[PDB]
């Protein structure tokens, strides 16, 4: 009844009034590539009003490219936000902020790779965070956001399978750079850009250049 | 993201861009009660534009009541059509007509302790000559999701009451079905007469011209209006 016209992402959609975690369900269950798991709320990941979903992916691309899947989610969210005239910017490598307030988070877990996305739409949010409703000053049709995001993600994914390096330029043009950050042992410096592997390039005050790979660290803006 | 507020039917929904058969998938897959399987189109037992779905049910009601599930679907469709200003009438036991043109069909199948309620409703899809659709009746494109939401809401309500008061559905069928007209039951031992009413088992009561009264069981029956 949804009439989705995507190639892979959204071939099937499993909707839940409530679920513990869309990522856990997607990881555990036997699902086909492109299947989207979406729930009104998550009890053990996410209140009603937000967009909580996970996508099952099985990209046949060199192992060296797999680490960029998180970027597909971040860029997809930024593109959807722009469609709704909201200025979302990427906090390397998995979050999207609006005026430095978190509006969305991406979590990839993995053969079968699960791309999880949580976006604040009409739900109440934690202090310091924001939502589409708070930014636009009015409720936003959740289904419209879902349709927009799925369409963007499908296009981004299909191109990623053919041109795995393309996503990097989209990330660069939509990410927060040129400001000081703290990488948590722990160091500070200017976030200059991301390299050809998606690593965050940081210039320390000493002049030293460090390359950050995600997985074992956290980024804090100063 | 659909924000369904139903109790059982619609707790989970599995949507397919394309599927062979929603009934087949629902029958062969382990799914919690209330799961709705819906597809834009079915390729093998339903073009784009229609509402094609199946609902998984495992009602803990007496064996004698299990056969009435088909009526839940038929009445649910009639109620949804009414909300859209369309007057549908039930052609016993599983079809819904509008001005005698078929607009929906219900098919109930099963596997183990699970019953699958299948419903096919013509909304914006092209239909065979003689049949109709919500689009043809209203003269405009009808938002498919709104029809889905309406139908799921009605079915959930009918189902929750059926679990408690299983005889109630028969009254709703009776008040929404085509009666007082001549019909012919096809097949072996074929016969014709007036469709008088439905009894406490959901059987069609037919009065033959001779005065003989026959009771027709549903599920696998072929009936024609004369």
């Amino acid at each position: 009844m949804l009439g989705l016209k995507t190639s892979i992402i959204g071939r099937r959609v499993i909707y839940f009034q409530e679920i513990t975690s869309t990522n856990e369900f997607a990881k555990t269950s036997y699902l086909e590539e492109g299947t989207v798991i979406v729930a009104d709320k998550q009890t053990m990941g996410s209140p009603e009003g937000g967009l909580w979903l996970s996508i099952v992916l099985s990209p046949k691309v060199p192992q060296k490219d797999l680490p960029k899947i998180v970027f597909l989610g971040a860029v997809g969210v930024v593109e959807t936000l722009k469609e709704f005239s909201i200025d979302g910017r990427i906090k390397w490598p998995n979050d999207v902020l609006v005026n430095y307030k978190k509006i969305a988070g991406v979590l990839v877990e993995g053969d079968k790779i699960v791309l999880g996305i949580g976006l604040n739409v009409n739900n109440k949010v934690p202090n310091g965070a924001t939502s589409m409703k708070l930014e636009l000053g009015s409720e936003v049709p959740l289904l419209s956001v879902f349709r927009s995001l799925i369409t963007n993600l499908d296009r981004l994914y299909l191109n990623f399978l053919k041109n795995p390096m393309d996503i990097l330029n989209l990330v660069r043009d939509n990410m927060i750079l040129g400001v000081r950050v703290k990488i948590l042992g722990s160091f500070e410096g200017i976030a200059e850009d991301i390299d050809d592997f998606g690593r965050l390039i940081i210039r320390l005050d000493s002049g030293e250049v460090k390359k950050v790979i995600y997985g074992d660290v956290s980024l804090r803006f100063l």
